[PDB]
């Protein structure tokens, strides 16, 4: 299957939203693809004194499974000195929506 | 084919708490694989800018429009115990978030 959960590499210009910094080129990473798994969702049966959530559901997203954090100083007018920080995304995987995980 | 749908079935509900004989009833689901891709990449932190780590998209097949319904069952003693449920009308591909 070649449209599965994938890491794909791109490049990006970290620019400070507020402050016009010295912009910097930078490559990155991002997990993209179709989780072969169908996603689902069915009733759940409330009974007296038994109160469930109306669904219960499965839906598979393709996310980071490993990453690294990284730092990179901008040059800002003028003198100013800004560190800017991402995560270098090292693998992906599918995983549920609910999972309680940084990405949930 | 594959795609976000309603599926139709039959359950026994049986009280978990209560006897009661158990009651068929028909049921709808959403089930199927949503078109669109699922993605996450990072967002970018500043010393003042706290973000999450990841920005990601990802679509889910669940219940668009439904409708609460609700049935007597026969219990011990001549009891009659209300169950619940939600019928799904119809079925769509929505963000997990
Ligand atoms: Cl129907």
């Amino acid at each position: 299957d070649p449209r599965r959960c994938m890491r794909h590499h791109y490049v990006d210009s970290i620019s400070h939203p507020l402050y016009k910094c010295s912009s910097k080129m930078v490559l990155l990473a991002r997990c993209e693809g179709h989780c072969s798994q169908a996603s689902r969702s069915e009733p759940l049966v409330s009974f007296s004194t038994v109160l469930k959530q109306p669904f219960r559901s499965s839906c598979h997203c393709c996310r980071p499974q490993t990453s690294k954090l990284k730092a990179l100083r901008l040059r800002c007018s003028g003198g100013m000195r800004l560190t800017a920080t991402y995560r270098y995304i090292l693998s992906c995987h599918c995983e549920e929506c609910n999972s309680g995980t940084e990405t949930s």
